[PDB]
């Protein structure tokens, strides 16, 4: 058994003054990187154990013997997300009723289903790229988190978010964004109860109440219509668990449907924007990624079997969510008192926060060249040991969105790369934004047309 290692201290405080910084998951990632695959952290009442090894991340990924925890980050969302699937604790009966209820809506089967929307608002967003003037530039954050809210509201509730039509967010994003905002500042507040958070504290009263009459409105125009659009509002509004028989109540289809709304928001627009970023900084990549879009997507309106066949595209993603996974932890409590590693003495309850952008960094799994943006690594799916890769989190509770997530950014990137050519006119440096997620901040880039009709 071995004592593990903590990283510097701050008095009473502990290790909380660590995460008082903007970017506190990058400066968790220089902890791992200077005390190795495990690191005891505390602040006043709590105690977790970041993993960043392959080795101790396979036993965490047991599900014999952990279950997925609410971290300080996921317990304060609950306080917008509730029990919707991604804030429930796996006991809690939503938990295993929603997830039976949702999966069908979320299977590979159901893409083909998705499809269309999903086109239609990729279609919005070359449309707005071929019709910039020469002397302007993209926004790419900003552009893939139009196009991917925009793909959650169509999807998720036959609702048209119209991005591409404005600056301003909608009223009901202004609110999310500003609830996602509180959630993440607050775990780093030294005196919560200082003075200086009242203002913060009232607003966030606000915006839950904005997005539950907002979202719970939706609901009952829905129910008073009677329309059966093939979305995910009329697939929770009809169906049942088999477990249980009954249908999720309303309030917690208000809780999914936010649920959705903050995923499309946060993830796969960063996804999107990150492995637009390597691909810049990457011109080989780039023209093999260039090359399978335009001999794959003939028509003008890509296929659901022609997006199967973006290969490299694919690729190109997963290596972009290995370096910047951008859901990029996850939290696992102890079922039972266990040895983690054959080292590391648990008790029953304690928790481990596991560091997925570490744990793609493992030398001994990925090799020496870690750092480097190679696609090629994802040639041969069998090469990836199990639990090496985990960009969709773990088990039963892993990511529900993982295909449709997959689905959108590979149908857009190839659109993007068949569409324009590309230039880092900026000599753009990396700047990782940390809301829920990651993305790169301040990326922009020049897109030359192609000139392809859609
Ligand atoms: C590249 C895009 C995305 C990434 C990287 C991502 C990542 C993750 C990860 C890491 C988890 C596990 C969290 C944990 O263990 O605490 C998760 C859970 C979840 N994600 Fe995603 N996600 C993505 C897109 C989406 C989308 C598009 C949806 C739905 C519209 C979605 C819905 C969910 C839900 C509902 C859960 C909770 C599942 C459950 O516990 O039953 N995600 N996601
Ligand atoms: O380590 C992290 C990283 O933050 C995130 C956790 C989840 C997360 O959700 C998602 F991965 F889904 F995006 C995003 C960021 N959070 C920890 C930070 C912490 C706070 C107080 C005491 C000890 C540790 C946590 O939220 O518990």
């Amino acid at each position: 058994i071995k004592e593990m290692p903590q990283p510097k201290t701050f008095g009473e405080l502990k290790n909380l003054p660590l995460l008082n910084t903007d970017k506190p998951v990058q400066a968790l990632m220089k902890i791992a990187d200077e005390l190795g695959e495990i690191f005891k952290f505390e602040a006043p009442g709590r105690v977790t154990r970041y993993l960043s090894s392959q080795r101790l991340i396979k036993e965490a990924c047991d599900e014999s013997r952990f279950d997925k925890n609410l971290s300080q980050a996921l317990k304060f969302v609950r306080d917008f997300a509730g029990d919707g699937l991604f804030t429930s604790w796996t006991h809690e009966k939503n938990w295993k009723k929603a997830h039976n209820i949702l999966l069908p809506s979320f299977s590979q089967q159901a893409m083909k289903g998705y499809h269309a929307m999903m086109v239609d608002i990729a279609v919005q967003l070359v449309q707005k790229w071929e019709r910039l003037n020469a002397d302007e530039h993209i926004e790419v954050p900003e552009d893939m988190t139009r196009l991917t809210l925009d793909t959650i509201g169509l999807c998720g509730f036959n609702y048209r978010f119209n991005s591409f039509y404005r600056d301003q967010p909608h009223p009901f994003i202004t609110s999310m964004v500003r609830a996602l905002d509180e959630a993440m500042n607050k775990l780093q507040r030294a005196n919560p109860d200082d003075p200086a958070y009242d203002e913060n504290k009232r607003q966030f009263q606000e915006d839950i109440k904005v997005m539950n009459d907002l979202v719970d409105k939706i609901i009952a125009d829905r129910k008073a219509s009677g329309e059966q659009s093939d979305d995910l509002l009329t697939h929770m509004l009809n169906g049942k668990d088999p477990e249980t028989g009954e249908p999720l109540d309303d309030e917690n289809i208000r809780y999914q449907i936010i649920t959705f709304l903050i995923a499309g928001h946060e993830t796969t627009s960063g996804l999107l924007s990150f492995a637009l970023y390597f691909l810049v900084k990457n011109p080989h990549v780039l023209q093999k990624a260039a090359e399978e879009a335009a001999r794959v997507l003939v028509d003008p309106v890509p296929s659901y079997k022609q997006v199967k066949q973006l290969k490299y595209v694919g690729m190109v993603l997963n290596e972009a969510l290995r370096l910047w996974p951008t859901a990029p932890a996850f939290s696992l409590y102890a079922k039972e008192d266990t040895v983690l590693g054959g080292e590391y003495p648990l008790e029953k309850g304690d928790e481990l926060m596991v560091l997925i952008p570490q744990l793609h960094r493992d030398k001994t799994i990925w090799g020496d060249d870690v750092e480097e943006f190679r696609p090629e690594r994802f040639e041969n799916p069998s090469a990836i040991p199990q639990h090496a890769f985990k960009p969709f989190g773990n088990g039963q509770r892993a990511c529900i969105g993982q295909q449709f997530a997959l689905h959108e950014a590979t149908l857009v990137l190839g659109m993007m790369l068949k569409h324009f050519d590309f230039e880092d006119h900026t000599n753009y440096e990396l700047d990782i934004k940390e809301t829920l997620t990651l993305k790169p901040e301040g990326f922009v880039v020049k897109a030359k047309s192609k000139k392809i009709p859609l």
